[PDB]
């Protein structure tokens, strides 16, 4: 599935991203466009030989099982798979984890590049939530 803008802030703030360990919905929709381009179908080969998957490219060396990944952990006890899916709760249910593990959200790179010191409120604007 690619969600449009309006429509995956909705979902994420449906999910209690808004403001989850102070991060705003507008850091989660920028996370989600530089990541996936908002597609739950998004894969990525990292050099190491993880794989990041879905709308916000959980990596599959630390948070999911991919069975390529050798030696790996799966912190959020899922199948990679499952964060592929249209519905978005593993994804962001699993997200939750990660920013909560202590360096926010600058575990994702294109976050930490693209969207922090920006105006990230500007990526709901205009939305009905
Ligand atoms: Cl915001
Ligand atoms: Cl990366
Ligand atoms: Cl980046």
């Amino acid at each position: 599935k690619v969600f449009g803008r309006c429509e995956l802030a909705a979902a994420m703030k449906r999910h209690g991203l808004d403001n989850y360990r102070g991060y705003s919905l507008g850091n989660w929709v920028c996370a989600a466009k530089f990541e996936s381009n908002f597609n739950t179908q998004a894969t990525n080969r990292n050099t190491d030989g993880s794989t990041d998957y879905g709308i916000l490219q959980i990596n599959s060396r630390w948070w999911c099982n991919d069975g390529r990944t050798p030696g790996s952990r799966n912190l959020c006890n899922i199948p990679c798979s499952a964060l592929l899916s249209s519905d978005i709760t593993a994804s962001v249910n699993c997200a939750k984890k990660i920013v909560s593990d202590g360096n926010g959200m600058n575990a994702w790179v294109a976050w930490r590049n693209r969207c922090k010191g920006t105006d990230v409120q500007a990526w709901i604007r205009g939305c009905r939530l």
